[PDB]
Protein backbone atom coordinates (compact mmCIF):
# COMPACT_ATOMS: atom_id res chain seq x y z
CA UNK A 1 0.00 0.00 0.00
CA UNK A 2 0.97 3.86 -0.08
CA UNK A 3 2.93 2.91 3.42
CA UNK A 4 4.99 0.20 4.34
CA UNK A 5 4.83 0.17 8.13
CA UNK A 6 0.73 -0.64 7.66
CA UNK A 7 1.69 -3.51 5.48
CA UNK A 8 4.73 -4.80 7.37
CA UNK A 9 2.55 -4.71 11.02
CA UNK A 10 -0.40 -6.31 8.91
CA UNK A 11 1.73 -9.01 7.22
CA UNK A 12 3.23 -10.39 10.39
CA UNK A 13 1.05 -9.46 13.63
CA UNK A 14 1.29 -6.65 16.54
CA UNK A 15 3.15 -8.79 19.24
CA UNK A 16 6.00 -10.11 16.49
CA UNK A 17 6.46 -6.76 14.79
CA UNK A 18 6.96 -5.71 18.57
CA UNK A 19 10.06 -7.89 19.09
CA UNK A 20 11.22 -7.19 15.79
CA UNK A 21 11.35 -2.98 16.98
CA UNK A 22 13.03 -4.00 19.97
CA UNK A 23 15.61 -6.16 18.63
CA UNK A 24 16.33 -3.55 16.09
CA UNK A 25 16.83 -0.87 18.07
CA UNK A 26 18.57 -2.92 20.95
CA UNK A 27 21.00 -3.70 18.23
CA UNK A 28 22.10 -0.36 17.68
CA UNK A 29 21.30 1.54 21.60
CA UNK A 30 23.54 -1.72 23.26
CA UNK A 31 23.78 0.98 26.15
CA UNK A 32 19.91 2.64 26.69
CA UNK A 33 18.53 0.91 29.51
CA UNK A 34 15.43 -1.77 28.62
CA UNK A 35 12.55 1.09 29.79
CA UNK A 36 14.01 3.48 27.22
CA UNK A 37 13.22 0.75 24.62
CA UNK A 38 9.54 -0.27 25.66
CA UNK A 39 9.03 3.46 25.32
CA UNK A 40 10.75 3.40 21.15
CA UNK A 41 8.80 0.21 20.60
CA UNK A 42 5.35 1.59 21.85
CA UNK A 43 5.77 5.04 20.37
CA UNK A 44 6.66 3.15 16.76
CA UNK A 45 4.41 0.22 17.61
CA UNK A 46 1.30 3.35 17.95
CA UNK A 47 2.74 5.22 15.04
CA UNK A 48 2.62 2.02 13.09
CA UNK A 49 -1.73 1.85 14.01
CA UNK A 50 -1.87 5.92 12.66
CA UNK A 51 -0.16 4.06 9.43
CA UNK A 52 -2.77 1.03 9.65
CA UNK A 53 -5.82 3.61 10.49
CA UNK A 54 -4.99 6.34 7.93
CA UNK A 55 -2.68 5.05 4.75
CA UNK A 56 -1.06 8.67 4.68
CA UNK A 57 -0.65 10.37 7.61
CA UNK A 58 2.47 12.33 8.58
CA UNK A 59 5.37 10.42 7.62
CA UNK A 60 3.82 7.63 6.76
CA UNK A 61 4.47 6.73 2.79
CA UNK A 62 8.54 6.98 4.16
CA UNK A 63 10.35 4.17 3.48
CA UNK A 64 11.64 1.65 6.44
CA UNK A 65 15.14 2.81 6.38
CA UNK A 66 14.20 6.53 6.81
CA UNK A 67 11.49 6.23 9.46
CA UNK A 68 13.93 3.59 11.18
CA UNK A 69 16.85 6.56 10.85
CA UNK A 70 14.54 9.39 11.93
CA UNK A 71 13.57 7.34 15.12
CA UNK A 72 16.70 6.71 15.92
CA UNK A 73 17.96 10.32 15.62
CA UNK A 74 15.66 11.13 17.74
CA UNK A 75 17.62 9.78 21.29
CA UNK A 76 19.10 12.62 23.14
CA UNK A 77 22.41 11.12 24.53
CA UNK A 78 23.33 9.85 20.88
CA UNK A 79 26.90 11.23 20.34
CA UNK A 80 27.25 11.37 24.85
CA UNK A 81 27.15 7.52 24.75
CA UNK A 82 28.06 5.12 21.64
CA UNK A 83 30.80 8.29 19.94
CA UNK A 84 31.10 8.42 16.30
CA UNK A 85 27.88 6.87 15.54
CA UNK A 86 25.73 10.39 15.77
CA UNK A 87 27.99 11.85 12.57
CA UNK A 88 25.80 9.23 10.89
CA UNK A 89 22.97 11.41 12.18
CA UNK A 90 24.31 14.63 10.44
CA UNK A 91 23.97 12.07 7.22
CA UNK A 92 20.85 11.81 4.44
CA UNK A 93 19.24 8.49 3.03
CA UNK A 94 20.61 6.34 1.72
CA UNK A 95 23.98 7.27 3.12
CA UNK A 96 22.64 7.54 7.20
CA UNK A 97 21.90 3.87 7.13
CA UNK A 98 25.11 2.60 5.44
CA UNK A 99 27.04 5.06 8.65
CA UNK A 100 24.69 2.95 11.23
CA UNK A 101 25.72 -0.27 9.44
CA UNK A 102 29.79 1.07 9.81
CA UNK A 103 29.82 2.09 13.32
CA UNK A 104 28.29 -1.28 14.78
CA UNK A 105 31.52 -2.77 16.69
CA UNK A 106 30.00 -6.10 17.89
CA UNK A 107 32.42 -6.57 20.96
CA UNK A 108 30.71 -3.87 23.70
CA UNK A 109 31.69 -5.73 26.89
CA UNK A 110 28.78 -5.96 28.59
CA UNK A 111 28.04 -6.99 32.61
CA UNK A 112 28.01 -10.84 32.35
CA UNK A 113 24.79 -12.42 32.12
CA UNK A 114 23.26 -13.06 35.67
CA UNK A 115 21.08 -16.28 35.90
CA UNK A 116 19.06 -15.94 39.33
CA UNK A 117 18.01 -19.46 41.08
CA UNK A 118 15.02 -21.21 39.66
CA UNK A 119 12.47 -20.01 41.32
CA UNK A 120 12.29 -16.42 41.33
CA UNK A 121 12.71 -16.51 37.20
CA UNK A 122 9.42 -18.82 37.16
CA UNK A 123 7.70 -16.21 39.73
CA UNK A 124 8.59 -13.17 37.49
CA UNK A 125 7.91 -15.34 34.40
CA UNK A 126 4.18 -16.27 35.78
CA UNK A 127 3.84 -12.61 36.90
CA UNK A 128 4.38 -10.82 33.99
CA UNK A 129 5.48 -13.60 30.54
CA UNK A 130 5.51 -10.69 27.71
CA UNK A 131 7.77 -8.32 29.85
CA UNK A 132 10.03 -11.76 30.70
CA UNK A 133 10.44 -12.56 27.18
CA UNK A 134 11.16 -8.64 26.48
CA UNK A 135 14.00 -8.48 28.57
CA UNK A 136 15.02 -11.78 27.23
CA UNK A 137 15.68 -10.32 23.61
CA UNK A 138 16.85 -6.81 24.91
CA UNK A 139 19.71 -8.52 27.33
CA UNK A 140 20.67 -10.79 23.85
CA UNK A 141 19.55 -8.27 21.13
CA UNK A 142 22.75 -5.87 22.75
CA UNK A 143 24.75 -9.12 23.45
CA UNK A 144 24.95 -10.34 19.71
CA UNK A 145 24.24 -7.12 17.54
CA UNK A 146 24.88 -9.25 14.03
CA UNK A 147 22.44 -12.08 15.08
CA UNK A 148 19.60 -11.82 12.31
CA UNK A 149 16.61 -10.86 14.63
CA UNK A 150 13.92 -13.49 13.45
CA UNK A 151 16.46 -16.36 14.30
CA UNK A 152 16.61 -14.64 17.63
CA UNK A 153 12.36 -14.95 17.87
CA UNK A 154 12.54 -18.64 17.43
CA UNK A 155 15.10 -18.81 20.11
CA UNK A 156 12.77 -16.16 22.32
CA UNK A 157 9.46 -19.07 21.23
CA UNK A 158 11.85 -21.75 22.78
CA UNK A 159 12.89 -19.97 26.01
CA UNK A 160 9.46 -19.49 26.75
CA UNK A 161 8.15 -23.32 26.04
CA UNK A 162 11.10 -24.08 28.52
CA UNK A 163 9.70 -22.03 31.36
CA UNK A 164 6.68 -22.62 30.68
CA UNK A 165 6.51 -26.58 31.40
CA UNK A 166 9.83 -26.60 33.53
CA UNK A 167 8.20 -24.14 36.21
CA UNK A 168 4.87 -26.40 36.45
CA UNK A 169 7.00 -29.67 37.59
CA UNK A 170 8.20 -31.04 40.67
CA UNK A 171 11.71 -30.78 40.55
CA UNK A 172 12.28 -27.28 38.20
CA UNK A 173 15.71 -27.10 38.32
CA UNK A 174 16.13 -30.79 36.99
CA UNK A 175 14.03 -29.67 33.33
CA UNK A 176 14.94 -25.79 33.05
CA UNK A 177 18.89 -25.65 33.24
CA UNK A 178 19.66 -28.25 31.57
CA UNK A 179 16.90 -26.95 28.47
CA UNK A 180 18.59 -22.91 29.55
CA UNK A 181 22.40 -24.61 29.30
CA UNK A 182 21.44 -26.46 25.55
CA UNK A 183 19.84 -23.08 24.40
CA UNK A 184 22.79 -20.75 25.50
CA UNK A 185 25.20 -24.12 22.97
CA UNK A 186 22.76 -23.99 20.00
CA UNK A 187 22.55 -20.20 20.69
CA UNK A 188 26.77 -19.81 20.21
CA UNK A 189 26.69 -22.22 17.36
CA UNK A 190 24.46 -20.51 15.24
CA UNK A 191 25.99 -17.23 16.01
CA UNK A 192 29.16 -18.56 15.33
CA UNK A 193 28.06 -20.40 11.66
CA UNK A 194 26.89 -16.96 10.75
CA UNK A 195 29.79 -15.28 11.16
CA UNK A 196 31.99 -18.03 9.79
CA UNK A 197 29.85 -17.96 6.63
CA UNK A 198 30.04 -14.15 6.66
CA UNK A 199 34.34 -14.24 7.26
CA UNK A 200 34.18 -16.99 4.22
CA UNK A 201 32.43 -14.18 1.91
CA UNK A 202 34.88 -11.64 2.71
CA UNK A 203 38.13 -14.07 2.03
CA UNK A 204 36.98 -16.07 -1.22
CA UNK A 205 34.40 -13.43 -2.49
CA UNK A 206 30.94 -14.41 -4.13
CA UNK A 207 31.82 -16.84 -6.86
CA UNK A 208 33.62 -18.95 -3.67
CA UNK A 209 29.76 -18.88 -2.19
CA UNK A 210 27.91 -19.49 -5.32
CA UNK A 211 29.67 -22.64 -5.75
CA UNK A 212 29.20 -23.60 -1.94
CA UNK A 213 25.17 -22.72 -2.44
CA UNK A 214 25.04 -24.78 -5.77
CA UNK A 215 26.66 -28.02 -3.97
CA UNK A 216 24.53 -27.33 -0.75
CA UNK A 217 21.31 -27.01 -2.62
CA UNK A 218 21.42 -29.54 -5.66
CA UNK A 219 21.89 -32.06 -2.39
CA UNK A 220 18.34 -30.77 -0.77
CA UNK A 221 16.76 -29.91 -3.92
CA UNK A 222 17.93 -33.34 -6.42
CA UNK A 223 15.44 -32.86 -8.41
CA UNK A 224 15.14 -29.18 -9.38
CA UNK A 225 16.64 -28.42 -12.97
CA UNK A 226 20.19 -26.83 -12.93
CA UNK A 227 18.54 -23.56 -14.19
CA UNK A 228 15.76 -23.08 -11.16
CA UNK A 229 19.07 -24.41 -8.64
CA UNK A 230 21.33 -21.27 -10.26
CA UNK A 231 18.28 -19.30 -9.73
CA UNK A 232 17.93 -19.81 -6.35
CA UNK A 233 21.64 -19.77 -5.68
CA UNK A 234 21.76 -15.98 -6.91
CA UNK A 235 19.13 -15.08 -4.93
CA UNK A 236 20.68 -16.83 -1.83
CA UNK A 237 24.10 -14.62 -2.46
CA UNK A 238 22.27 -11.48 -2.84
CA UNK A 239 20.66 -12.71 0.83
CA UNK A 240 23.95 -13.65 1.80
CA UNK A 241 24.92 -10.24 1.10
CA UNK A 242 22.97 -8.02 2.07
CA UNK A 243 22.77 -10.23 5.65
CA UNK A 244 26.78 -9.90 5.75
CA UNK A 245 27.00 -6.57 5.18
CA UNK A 246 24.66 -5.82 8.49
CA UNK A 247 21.10 -4.59 6.78
CA UNK A 248 18.94 -6.61 9.26
CA UNK A 249 15.94 -4.75 6.90
CA UNK A 250 17.03 -5.55 3.61
CA UNK A 251 18.55 -9.38 4.71
CA UNK A 252 14.96 -9.92 5.82
CA UNK A 253 13.11 -8.54 2.78
CA UNK A 254 15.38 -10.53 0.62
CA UNK A 255 14.72 -13.72 3.00
CA UNK A 256 11.07 -13.03 2.73
CA UNK A 257 10.93 -12.81 -1.43
CA UNK A 258 13.39 -15.77 -1.34
CA UNK A 259 10.85 -17.90 1.00
CA UNK A 260 7.57 -16.67 -0.94
CA UNK A 261 9.39 -17.70 -4.32
CA UNK A 262 10.63 -21.36 -2.90
CA UNK A 263 6.70 -21.86 -1.96
CA UNK A 264 5.34 -21.13 -5.14
CA UNK A 265 7.30 -23.41 -7.25
CA UNK A 266 7.36 -26.52 -4.36
CA UNK A 267 6.60 -29.14 -7.21
CA UNK A 268 9.55 -27.86 -9.76
CA UNK A 269 12.15 -27.60 -6.47
CA UNK A 270 11.25 -30.34 -3.89
CA UNK A 271 8.15 -32.73 -1.96
CA UNK A 272 9.67 -31.65 1.70
CA UNK A 273 8.71 -28.04 1.60
CA UNK A 274 5.33 -28.89 1.60
CA UNK A 275 4.92 -27.95 5.77
CA UNK A 276 7.74 -25.57 5.67
CA UNK A 277 5.05 -23.49 3.45
CA UNK A 278 2.27 -23.75 5.47
CA UNK A 279 3.95 -21.79 8.14
CA UNK A 280 3.30 -18.24 8.68
CA UNK A 281 5.90 -15.50 6.79
CA UNK A 282 8.35 -15.42 9.30
CA UNK A 283 8.75 -19.22 9.73
CA UNK A 284 8.85 -19.77 6.63
CA UNK A 285 12.66 -18.80 6.14
CA UNK A 286 13.42 -20.48 9.05
CA UNK A 287 11.56 -23.99 7.97
CA UNK A 288 13.15 -24.16 4.35
CA UNK A 289 16.23 -23.07 5.79
CA UNK A 290 16.53 -26.52 7.60
CA UNK A 291 14.62 -27.96 5.33
CA UNK A 292 15.09 -32.07 4.95
CA UNK A 293 16.89 -33.73 1.81
CA UNK A 294 14.50 -34.96 -0.98
CA UNK A 295 14.40 -38.01 -2.51
CA UNK A 296 16.84 -38.20 -5.79
CA UNK A 297 14.95 -39.34 -9.18
CA UNK A 298 15.90 -43.19 -9.74
CA UNK A 299 16.32 -42.32 -13.80
CA UNK A 300 18.98 -40.45 -13.50
CA UNK A 301 21.73 -40.57 -16.65
CA UNK A 302 25.48 -41.54 -15.40
CA UNK A 303 27.19 -38.66 -14.84
CA UNK A 304 30.73 -39.92 -15.90
CA UNK A 305 28.89 -39.93 -19.73
CA UNK A 306 28.92 -35.47 -20.09
CA UNK A 307 32.21 -34.83 -18.13
CA UNK A 308 34.95 -38.16 -18.90
CA UNK A 309 33.08 -40.74 -21.48
CA UNK A 310 32.17 -37.74 -23.74
CA UNK A 311 34.30 -36.09 -26.47
CA UNK A 312 32.63 -33.00 -26.65
CA UNK A 313 33.89 -32.10 -22.89
CA UNK A 314 36.50 -29.28 -23.88
CA UNK A 315 34.22 -27.67 -26.45
CA UNK A 316 31.23 -27.69 -23.79
CA UNK A 317 33.81 -26.24 -21.13
CA UNK A 318 35.26 -23.66 -23.52
CA UNK A 319 31.26 -22.28 -24.04
CA UNK A 320 31.12 -21.10 -20.33
CA UNK A 321 33.30 -22.68 -17.89
CA UNK A 322 31.60 -21.28 -14.91
CA UNK A 323 28.04 -22.68 -16.27
CA UNK A 324 29.66 -26.31 -16.79
CA UNK A 325 31.64 -26.42 -13.52
CA UNK A 326 28.31 -25.65 -12.10
CA UNK A 327 26.39 -28.15 -13.95
CA UNK A 328 29.14 -31.03 -12.63
CA UNK A 329 28.76 -29.70 -9.03
CA UNK A 330 25.01 -30.04 -9.36
CA UNK A 331 24.88 -33.39 -10.98
CA UNK A 332 27.98 -34.60 -8.74
CA UNK A 333 26.02 -32.95 -5.11
CA UNK A 334 22.26 -34.54 -6.18
CA UNK A 335 23.50 -37.80 -6.39
CA UNK A 336 26.02 -37.74 -3.34
CA UNK A 337 23.99 -36.48 -0.23
CA UNK A 338 26.14 -38.57 2.23
CA UNK A 339 29.38 -36.42 0.77
CA UNK A 340 30.06 -33.12 2.36
CA UNK A 341 29.84 -29.87 0.77
CA UNK A 342 33.54 -29.48 1.30
CA UNK A 343 34.64 -33.01 -0.25
CA UNK A 344 32.00 -32.42 -3.74
CA UNK A 345 34.26 -28.92 -3.59
CA UNK A 346 37.64 -30.71 -3.63
CA UNK A 347 36.32 -33.02 -6.43
CA UNK A 348 34.76 -29.82 -7.99
CA UNK A 349 38.47 -28.03 -7.66
CA UNK A 350 40.32 -31.50 -9.09
CA UNK A 351 37.64 -31.58 -12.30
CA UNK A 352 38.48 -28.01 -12.98
CA UNK A 353 42.70 -28.29 -12.72
CA UNK A 354 41.97 -31.21 -14.76
CA UNK A 355 40.70 -29.84 -17.68
CA UNK A 356 42.33 -26.75 -17.36
CA UNK A 357 45.68 -28.72 -18.69
CA UNK A 358 43.96 -31.74 -20.08
CA UNK A 359 41.70 -29.51 -22.83
CA UNK A 360 45.48 -27.67 -23.42
CA UNK A 361 46.89 -30.81 -24.07
CA UNK A 362 47.71 -32.68 -27.31
CA UNK A 363 45.20 -35.53 -26.33
CA UNK A 364 42.98 -34.09 -24.16
CA UNK A 365 39.93 -37.57 -23.96
CA UNK A 366 43.11 -39.73 -23.27
CA UNK A 367 44.42 -37.36 -20.40
CA UNK A 368 41.33 -36.79 -18.64
CA UNK A 369 40.58 -40.47 -18.90
CA UNK A 370 41.23 -41.82 -15.70
CA UNK A 371 39.75 -38.20 -13.47
CA UNK A 372 37.45 -40.19 -11.97
CA UNK A 373 40.46 -42.10 -9.96
CA UNK A 374 41.65 -39.03 -8.95
CA UNK A 375 38.38 -38.44 -6.55
CA UNK A 376 38.48 -42.04 -5.34
CA UNK A 377 40.75 -41.20 -2.24
CA UNK A 378 39.64 -37.56 -1.93
CA UNK A 379 36.32 -39.31 -1.47
CA UNK A 380 37.97 -42.63 0.90
CA UNK A 381 40.12 -40.43 2.91
CA UNK A 382 37.49 -38.86 5.32
CA UNK A 383 34.96 -41.84 4.88
CA UNK A 384 38.04 -44.05 6.66
CA UNK A 385 38.64 -41.41 8.70
CA UNK A 386 34.78 -41.44 10.21
CA UNK A 387 34.53 -45.19 10.24
CA UNK A 388 37.37 -45.25 12.40
CA UNK A 389 36.51 -43.01 14.40
CA UNK A 390 32.49 -44.21 15.13
CA UNK A 391 34.10 -47.62 15.34
CA UNK A 392 36.51 -46.48 18.29
CA UNK A 393 33.78 -44.11 19.44
CA UNK A 394 31.33 -47.36 19.91
CA UNK A 395 34.63 -49.17 22.01
CA UNK A 396 35.14 -46.86 24.23
CA UNK A 397 32.48 -44.51 25.97
CA UNK A 398 31.98 -40.63 25.01
CA UNK A 399 34.01 -39.52 28.05
CA UNK A 400 36.34 -42.29 27.20
CA UNK A 401 36.76 -41.10 23.47
CA UNK A 402 37.31 -38.02 24.53
CA UNK A 403 40.28 -39.01 26.30
CA UNK A 404 41.30 -40.73 23.24
CA UNK A 405 41.17 -37.61 21.47
CA UNK A 406 42.76 -35.62 24.34
CA UNK A 407 45.95 -38.17 24.04
CA UNK A 408 45.61 -37.71 20.27
CA UNK A 409 45.62 -33.80 20.08
CA UNK A 410 48.16 -32.96 23.12
CA UNK A 411 50.85 -35.36 21.61
CA UNK A 412 50.14 -34.01 17.97
CA UNK A 413 50.35 -29.97 19.11
CA UNK A 414 51.95 -29.77 23.04
CA UNK A 415 52.79 -26.00 23.09
CA UNK A 416 48.26 -25.16 22.31
CA UNK A 417 46.81 -24.19 25.93
CA UNK A 418 45.08 -26.93 28.37
CA UNK A 419 41.95 -25.39 28.30
CA UNK A 420 41.98 -24.82 24.41
CA UNK A 421 42.85 -28.49 23.76
CA UNK A 422 40.26 -29.94 26.71
CA UNK A 423 37.26 -27.60 25.00
CA UNK A 424 38.07 -28.96 21.83
CA UNK A 425 38.24 -32.73 22.79
CA UNK A 426 35.26 -32.89 24.51
CA UNK A 427 33.27 -30.67 21.51
CA UNK A 428 34.81 -33.26 19.08
CA UNK A 429 34.09 -36.26 21.58
CA UNK A 430 30.24 -34.67 21.46
CA UNK A 431 29.97 -34.29 17.33
CA UNK A 432 30.99 -38.44 17.57
CA UNK A 433 28.01 -39.10 19.61
CA UNK A 434 25.87 -36.81 17.65
CA UNK A 435 26.74 -38.31 14.21
CA UNK A 436 27.62 -42.08 14.95
CA UNK A 437 24.32 -42.83 15.82
CA UNK A 438 23.03 -42.16 11.95
CA UNK A 439 24.11 -44.96 8.97
CA UNK A 440 27.50 -43.97 6.10
CA UNK A 441 24.59 -41.50 4.63
CA UNK A 442 24.34 -39.28 7.03
CA UNK A 443 27.53 -39.33 9.58
CA UNK A 444 29.87 -37.44 6.61
CA UNK A 445 27.69 -34.26 6.20
CA UNK A 446 26.57 -34.30 9.97
CA UNK A 447 30.43 -34.33 10.95
CA UNK A 448 30.81 -31.26 8.57
CA UNK A 449 28.32 -29.22 9.92
CA UNK A 450 30.16 -29.68 13.74
CA UNK A 451 33.54 -29.99 12.76
CA UNK A 452 32.98 -26.84 10.59
CA UNK A 453 32.33 -24.73 14.18
CA UNK A 454 34.63 -26.71 16.30
CA UNK A 455 37.74 -25.89 14.32
CA UNK A 456 36.84 -22.41 13.61
CA UNK A 457 36.68 -21.58 17.27
CA UNK A 458 40.15 -23.48 17.32
CA UNK A 459 41.65 -21.21 14.70
CA UNK A 460 39.62 -18.21 16.33
CA UNK A 461 41.31 -19.12 19.91
CA UNK A 462 44.84 -19.91 18.64
CA UNK A 463 44.85 -16.81 16.54
CA UNK A 464 44.39 -14.64 19.61
CA UNK A 465 47.19 -16.92 21.44
CA UNK A 466 49.61 -18.06 18.16
CA UNK A 467 51.43 -21.14 19.48
CA UNK A 468 52.30 -23.12 16.17
CA UNK A 469 52.78 -22.10 12.42
CA UNK A 470 51.42 -25.58 11.90
CA UNK A 471 47.95 -24.67 13.26
CA UNK A 472 48.25 -21.26 11.55
CA UNK A 473 49.14 -22.52 8.05
CA UNK A 474 45.45 -25.19 8.85
CA UNK A 475 43.31 -21.93 9.58
CA UNK A 476 44.76 -19.59 7.04
CA UNK A 477 45.25 -22.37 4.06
CA UNK A 478 41.68 -22.87 2.10
CA UNK A 479 38.62 -23.61 4.29
CA UNK A 480 37.97 -26.82 1.85
CA UNK A 481 41.43 -28.28 2.98
CA UNK A 482 41.00 -26.97 6.55
CA UNK A 483 40.21 -30.35 8.34
CA UNK A 484 42.53 -32.77 6.36
CA UNK A 485 45.29 -30.02 7.19
CA UNK A 486 44.11 -30.84 10.87
CA UNK A 487 44.30 -34.52 10.02
CA UNK A 488 47.76 -34.63 8.53
CA UNK A 489 49.30 -32.96 11.46
CA UNK A 490 51.97 -35.26 12.59
CA UNK A 491 53.00 -36.22 16.56
CA UNK A 492 56.08 -33.12 17.67
CA UNK A 493 58.99 -35.13 17.89
CA UNK A 494 61.27 -31.46 18.63
CA UNK A 495 58.91 -31.26 21.85
CA UNK A 496 60.68 -31.51 25.29
CA UNK A 497 58.51 -33.04 28.41
CA UNK A 498 57.09 -30.04 30.56
CA UNK A 499 58.58 -30.61 34.06
CA UNK A 500 57.28 -32.62 37.08
CA UNK A 501 54.65 -29.53 38.78
CA UNK A 502 53.66 -30.70 42.71
CA UNK A 503 50.36 -28.02 42.18
CA UNK A 504 49.25 -29.81 38.43
CA UNK A 505 49.00 -32.91 39.96
CA UNK A 506 47.10 -32.18 43.47
CA UNK A 507 43.45 -33.08 44.14
CA UNK A 508 41.81 -32.65 47.09
CA UNK A 509 38.06 -34.00 48.85
CA UNK A 510 36.50 -30.71 47.02
CA UNK A 511 36.41 -32.51 43.72
CA UNK A 512 33.93 -34.96 45.69
CA UNK A 513 31.03 -32.23 45.76
CA UNK A 514 31.62 -31.49 41.65
CA UNK A 515 29.49 -31.98 39.17
CA UNK A 516 30.03 -34.84 36.51
CA UNK A 517 30.82 -32.28 33.84
CA UNK A 518 33.05 -30.21 36.45
CA UNK A 519 35.01 -33.18 37.82
CA UNK A 520 35.20 -34.23 34.17
CA UNK A 521 36.86 -30.98 33.13
CA UNK A 522 39.52 -31.68 36.19
CA UNK A 523 40.41 -35.38 35.31
CA UNK A 524 40.40 -34.13 31.68
CA UNK A 525 42.81 -31.26 32.26
CA UNK A 526 44.83 -33.69 34.78
CA UNK A 527 45.16 -35.71 31.82
CA UNK A 528 46.87 -33.32 29.06
CA UNK A 529 49.22 -32.06 31.86
CA UNK A 530 50.08 -35.93 32.07
CA UNK A 531 50.78 -35.95 28.28
CA UNK A 532 52.23 -33.13 28.17
CA UNK A 533 54.56 -34.02 30.90
CA UNK A 534 54.76 -37.74 29.68
CA UNK A 535 54.51 -36.87 25.76
CA UNK A 536 55.99 -40.32 24.82
CA UNK A 537 54.09 -42.63 27.04
CA UNK A 538 51.88 -45.32 25.25
CA UNK A 539 47.97 -45.46 24.83
CA UNK A 540 48.74 -48.59 27.68
CA UNK A 541 50.90 -46.58 30.04
CA UNK A 542 48.41 -43.69 29.83
CA UNK A 543 44.56 -45.92 30.17
CA UNK A 544 46.82 -47.68 33.09
CA UNK A 545 47.24 -44.26 35.36
CA UNK A 546 43.87 -42.80 34.11
CA UNK A 547 42.30 -46.17 35.56
CA UNK A 548 44.24 -45.91 38.73
CA UNK A 549 43.81 -42.18 39.00
CA UNK A 550 39.65 -43.64 38.14
CA UNK A 551 39.77 -45.76 40.59
CA UNK A 552 41.62 -43.66 43.36
CA UNK A 553 39.16 -40.67 43.37
CA UNK A 554 36.22 -43.77 43.39
CA UNK A 555 37.62 -45.00 46.38
CA UNK A 556 37.88 -41.95 48.89
CA UNK A 557 35.21 -40.09 47.71
CA UNK A 558 32.07 -41.36 49.83
CA UNK A 559 34.94 -42.82 52.27
CA UNK A 560 35.93 -42.33 56.19
CA UNK A 561 37.92 -39.49 55.65
CA UNK A 562 38.60 -38.48 51.66
CA UNK A 563 41.00 -35.74 52.87
CA UNK A 564 43.73 -37.72 53.72
CA UNK A 565 42.86 -40.48 51.54
CA UNK A 566 43.14 -38.31 48.64
CA UNK A 567 46.77 -36.57 49.54
CA UNK A 568 48.11 -39.57 51.71
CA UNK A 569 47.30 -42.63 48.59
CA UNK A 570 47.83 -39.87 45.88
CA UNK A 571 50.86 -39.26 46.78
CA UNK A 572 52.12 -43.14 46.52
CA UNK A 573 50.38 -42.85 42.98
CA UNK A 574 52.34 -40.15 41.44
CA UNK A 575 55.68 -42.21 42.92
CA UNK A 576 53.91 -45.51 41.07
CA UNK A 577 53.37 -43.71 38.27
CA UNK A 578 57.05 -41.89 38.50
CA UNK A 579 58.32 -45.67 38.15
CA UNK A 580 56.37 -46.93 34.78
CA UNK A 581 57.20 -43.61 33.00
CA UNK A 582 61.10 -42.85 34.19
Y1 LIG B 1 1.15 -15.14 33.89
Y1 LIG C 1 21.36 -2.73 0.46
Amino acid sequence: HKSEVAHRFKDLGEENFKALVLIAFAQYLQQCPFEDHVKLVNEVTEFAKTCVADESAENCDKSLHTLFGDKLCTVATLRETYGEMADCCAKQEPERNECFLQHKDDNPNLPRLVRPEVDVMCTAFHDNEETFLKKYLYEIARRHPYFYAPELLFFAKRYKAAFTECCQAADKAACLLPKLDELRDEGKASSAKQRLKCASLQKFGERAFKAWAVARLSQRFPKAEFAEVSKLVTDLTKVHTECCHGDLLECADDRADLAKYICENQDSISSKLKECCEKPLLEKSHCIAEVENDEMPADLPSLAADFVESKDVCKNYAEAKDVFLGMFLYEYARRHPDYSVVLLLRLAKTYETTLEKCCAAADPHECYAKVFDEFKPLVEEPQNLIKQNCELFEQLGEYKFQNALLVRYTKKVPQVSTPTLVEVSRNLGKVGSKCCKHPEAKRMPCAEDYLSVVLNQLCVLHEKTPVSDRVTKCCTESLVNRRPCFSALEVDETYVPKEFNAETFTFHADICTLSEKEEQIKKQTALVELVKHKPKATKEQLKAVMDDFAAFVEKCCKADDKETCFAEEGKKLVAASQAALG
